[PDB]
């Protein structure tokens, strides 16, 4: 019955410039990335043990703005769990996170997908969007909020293994 590890694809999405690619470099290399790249897109694979189960990890780090739609949509069919970013110094990323949700649904059909918000940039001073509002939001949602930084690594493994633990949850 066991052939090899589970494997679980994930899908970071969110505004351009959030952070995306440096939150998953930083889980990767153990790099911060100070460029600001825009992604078209790409795939990251990591093997991690999490509550004491190996898995591996494929990691698809989208575009912010992603303008051929067959694409998007055949990524979020694939993926099982979404980490939906924002960055704490950019309102309007904030604001978009109820329309990448959104979408993510309706291409799911379904109101209970596994995923994770995540306030990115929390070591930048500039803060515009409060904890307690983005908590409210992921409570209105019934999912996860994490604090993160990809830049001090502050949180990034946490949203990462509780996006897997979401999933697990989801397929029991
Ligand atoms: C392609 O397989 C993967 N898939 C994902 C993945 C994770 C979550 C959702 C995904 C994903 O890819 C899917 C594969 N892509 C597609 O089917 C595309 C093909 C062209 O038209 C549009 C659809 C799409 O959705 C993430 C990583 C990898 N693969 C990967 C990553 C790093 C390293 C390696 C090994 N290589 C460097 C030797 C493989
Ligand atoms: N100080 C700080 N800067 C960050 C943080 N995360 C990302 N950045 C910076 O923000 C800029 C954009 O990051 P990047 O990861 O490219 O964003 P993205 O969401 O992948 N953009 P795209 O959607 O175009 O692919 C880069 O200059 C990067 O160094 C963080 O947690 N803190
Ligand atoms: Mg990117």
């Amino acid at each position: 019955a066991f052939q090899g590890m589970t494997e679980y694809k994930l899908v970071v999405v969110g505004a351009g410039g959030v952070g995306k690619s440096a939150l998953t470099i930083q889980l990767i290399q153990n790099h911060f990335v100070d460029e600001y790249d825009p992604t078209i897109e790409d795939s990251y694979r990591k093997q991690v043990v999490i509550d004491g189960e190996t898995c591996l990890l494929d990691i698809l780090d989208t575009a912010g703005h992603e303008e051929y739609s067959a694409m998007r949509d055949q990524y979020m069919r694939t993926g099982e769990g979404f980490l939906c970013v924002f960055a704490i110094n950019n309102t309007k990323s904030f604001e978009d996170i109820h329309h990448y949700r959104e979408q993510i649904k309706r291409v799911k059909d379904s109101e209970d997908v596994p995923m994770v918000l995540v306030g990115n940039k929390c070591d930048l001073p500039s803060r515009t969007v409060d904890t307690k509002q983005a908590q409210d939001l992921a409570r209105s949602y019934g999912i996860p909020f994490i604090e993160t930084s990809a830049k001090t690594r502050q949180g990034v493994d946490d949203a990462f293994y509780t996006l897997v633990r979401e999933i697990r949850k989801h397929k029991e």
